[PDB]
């Protein structure tokens, strides 16, 4: 048999640096985890020990701390190069900025190939990019030659901005005659590589005929086989093995998010390429792995920049930006107004003549609010500032509730108010007007939503059958603060961009900024 | 005697070219009026006859049309330069693009003085400025000298952007020693010339010992001796007459906006500089004064920049822009919430730290939107789609009105509501409440009101007693549709800048626009 192990990563956003156990700021150092310089230690050992070794990437390097806000992907090159990965596939928070801030600076700078089978371009910009990515790439390890095919979310559009003029094809449909064209080319050894959920995931493994292994992303999906050695609980065995339309076993894998693991998959194949047996375990990158030294010293070096940003001017405010407990516990307040309305800003992507823009609401627990922002500085927000209200390293992400579930969150929002607790809501694209003299679970007395389906935004009730986008912490999404009825019905649901980032892209895009309390949040 | 005549223009406000009677744009050009082309020729002919002749204008040549927009003063130096004007003050306006946009292009290009003596800099701006204006000028005419000295309104932080490394000090301090000052000099013939407003000319006039005779603007004070000669009705003779403290007669003048009349005085004096007698009128440029050929050939010229301009993209709406009437006749529209928080953010002014800004509210005439916008056009906006929804050259003014008066305004909105009648009420940083069940002048069941005097805006009830900023059309403070409450029982008003201008900015400013409509205005 010939044997090949398969290092793999996904959904690293951004964490360059080794990270808290929940991939937030590093504080206790000596229990850190993940960041490239301690990844760098990990494959050098295993590839000491092993002959046939790829490294890959399944996307999503872009977006999550204020490295790429600062670097805007250079930082991905560069510590990509020097971890001298294998492949890389094209992830939705690559488009973060968009076509052209993936050009540059990733495609013209990476070593090594960028995949995607099912992205394609019209007009001068089919010029511009052909090959700058490519639909699939063989790779000679040892002796062998290796296919590895590309796949992006078809839901990208919605998830980034990657503009009108690139269009994403459904992944199966692109895939079966990439995987086709590589049989007919003599390469019977096929890695699909790619970043669109492990839902989609297991169906490429099932329905694209002739492929091996499927290594994917998106989802943040955690995999496990035995006793998880962290706090992530499984979704299922690693590798997850889905049984093929054609009758074989092909596994499935994915490595959690934020580089805390190495996904790390031993592959046996017979002479035609067939898997004969598949086993591993991401592995956690803890601290008994040791940083290694040379990356480390040269993340240093790049922290200056980044030093230095946190402290600039981003805008300013002519208005205090209350971010107050005894505020944003209690009562709708300015710093919720505000934080909301750069989230909508934020998921602003191109639509069609159905709606002026797909999302138009926002939920913001009052709890996810840690400090205020004094405007008597001359009216300076830096980041550091932001970092203050905003200090967990979440991101802003997009779920679809329905109204039923919507409504008892807010009921949740109330069911014990008066305690200065975390749950109360702060809204964007939503007016609640509360009863607090009702029993807890029946205090909504009114509630109203901002329609997208509508050439011109305005408020209707909200109905408890229809499902609704709404933006909200990645903290609610997996149901903290007593939101369980969040995290258990909601319908779908898609990481966003980086908290701070999200405030700050906004401030800077608006100048001056001078947010209201004006009626959101009534009580009766 | 030595007899001078004062010709002289204030508050032209970008009237480049001949205008409608109303100072709006020219429909039927064998009725136009006004204009430079016409005014080379008038202020030509008056030349040729009289031998001591001081062209002069008391500021706020900058802002009123699209003129500006594009050539941001270049327009005024090139043809006030052609005018050869002898002095201009520096109006409020000349402030609108801030200290850099009076700088360049006026005050470097400017070949005649530029003057005022109440306006002082600091810091390295001081430097900067040194000489550019002056506090006054001494200028030759025949065998004589005369003396000039400017002001400028103590107002204009509130009426414009001049920064804050300006002090705009008391007029008559200010200007009572430049005065001593030229008599000790041997110049015993002064004029003040200034941009404060008619009601500080009279002051100035009454208290300042030494000045001869105020030239003056702001007011748009229409001053006539005899039956009027168009629409404008008088505010008082031409010129008028104060009797100063050391017991003379000063006269005092202004003449309308717009370039539509040229003040014309002649000042008798004796050998120690006395007024002996002072006549006058301001001459209607109608068109019966021909255009000069060269003039109007060189603002052809300079027009086609302004036609390129005006079909470009200035933004885009994801919206539609309901301008409609009937919508904005009946009830909030997004059109109407677009423009009154365009107005808002026009008039943020610096503040100190008794008010976030100093003015929060905005009142606007359905019948003042006059076309919608359509989003699918790529989404874009242009001067020309603005022009059609603002065809009538208005500004968007500052007033103080107690809040009774305010009531009455949106009891009068709605006294015949349902006929699809203009006076309908449009608002930014209001929200009211209307009862149509209720007798006419009994309908507003609620008013709040956004705070200016906090550090977090929100709304609180009108108050009756309390007197408001509020931005509003010219047409409105005029008592147009209607409200002659306003009109009557105003407690200040100053006008502020082009009506479409404040909406192209804000837009362009934002880039991406999305206005919905959100409760500012409901019915019980
Ligand atoms: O610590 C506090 O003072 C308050 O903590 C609140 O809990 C939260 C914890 C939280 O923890 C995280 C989190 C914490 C550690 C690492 C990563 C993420 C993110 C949040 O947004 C978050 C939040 O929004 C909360 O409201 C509770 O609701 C509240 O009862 C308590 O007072
Ligand atoms: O012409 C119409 O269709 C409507 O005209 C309305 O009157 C207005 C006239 C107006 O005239 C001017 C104006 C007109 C000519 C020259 C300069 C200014 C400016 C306005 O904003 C303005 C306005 O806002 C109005 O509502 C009346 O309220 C309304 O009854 C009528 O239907
Ligand atoms: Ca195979
Ligand atoms: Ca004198
Ligand atoms: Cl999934
Ligand atoms: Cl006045
Ligand atoms: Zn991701
Ligand atoms: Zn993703
Ligand atoms: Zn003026
Ligand atoms: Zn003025």
């Amino acid at each position: 048999p010939w044997e090949l192990t398969i290092l793999h990563t996904n959904d690293v956003h951004s964490r360059l640096e080794q990270t808290s156990e929940d991939s937030s700021k590093c504080v206790d150092a000596s229990r850190c985890m993940g960041g490239v310089a301690r990844l760098f230690t990990k494959v050098q050992q295993i590839r000491r020990a092993e002959p046939n070794v790829l490294l890959l990437d399944a996307g999503d390097q872009y977006q999550g701390t204020i490295w790429f806000t600062v670097y805007k992907g250079a930082e991905v090159a560069h510590f990509m190069n020097a971890l001298r990965y294998d492949a890389m596939a094209l992830g939705n928070h690559e488009f973060d900025n968009g076509v052209e801030g993936l050009i540059e600076p990733l495609l013209k700078e990476a070593k090594f190939p960028i995949l995607s089978a099912n992205i394609s371009a019209s007009g001068p910009l089919a010029s511009q990019i052909s090959g700058l990515y490519l639909p699939y790439k063989v790779l000679p390890v040892g002796d062998e030659v290796v296919g590895i095919v590309g796949y992006t979310s078809k839901e990208t559009p919605f998830l980034s901005n990657p503009g009108t003029n690139l269009v994403f094809e459904d992944e199966i449909t692109a895939l079966q005659p990439e995987v086709d064209k590589l049989k007919t080319l003599n390469v019977n050894k096929i890695i699909a590589l790619g970043h669109s959920g492990f839902e989609m995931d297991k169906l490429i493994a099932q329905k694209v005929r002739g492929v091996d292994v499927v290594v994917g992303g998106h989802s943040n999906t955690f995999l496990y086989t035995g006793n998880p050695p962290s706090k992530e609980v499984p979704a299922g065995k690693y590798p997850f093995i889905v049984t093929s339309d054609d009758g074989r076993k092909v596994p499935v894998v994915q490595a959690y998010a934020f580089g805390k693991y190495l996904g790390y998959l031993k592959i046996e194949f017979d002479e035609r390429g067939n898997v004969i047996s598949s086993h591993g375990n991401p592995i956690l990158l803890d601290s008994s792995i040791p940083e290694d030294p040379s990356i480390k010293a040269d993340i240093n070096k790049w922290r200056i920049k980044l030093d230095d940003y946190s402290t600039q001017e981003l805008g300013k405010t002519i208005v205090y930006l209350d971010g107050s407990s005894q505020s944003c516990r209690f009562r709708e307040c300015n710093m919720g107004n505000l934080i909301c309305d750069a989230m909508i800003n934020n998921n602003l992507r191109h639509a069609d003549e159905m709606f002026w823009n797909h999302v138009s609401m926002c939920i913001l627990n009052g709890g996810g609010i840690r400090s205020p922002i004094d405007e008597r500085n001359d009216g300076t927000i830096t980041w550091e500032n932001l970092a203050a209200v905003l200090p967990f390293g979440g991101t802003f992400d997009l779920v679809q509730l329905k109204g039923s579930t919507l409504k008892k969150a807010f009921e949740h929002s109330v069911h014990r108010y008066g305690q200065s607790t975390g749950e109360f809501l702060q809204v964007g694209g939503i007016h609640v007007v509360y009863d607090l003299s009702r029993k807890p679970g029946d205090r909504v007395v009114k509630l109203d939503v901002l329609c997208t389906s509508c050439r011109v935004p305005s408020y209707d009730p909200l109905k408890m059958d229809e499902v609704y986008k709404v933006i909200l912490p990645n903290f609610l999404a997996n149901g903290g603060d007593g939101f369980q009825m969040i995290k258990d019905e909601l319908l779908r649901h898609d990481s966003g961009d980086q908290d701070i980032n999200v405030v700050s892209t906004y401030i800077s895009k608006m100048k001056v900024i001078y947010p209201a309390v004006e009626g959101r949040i009534k009580f009766s």
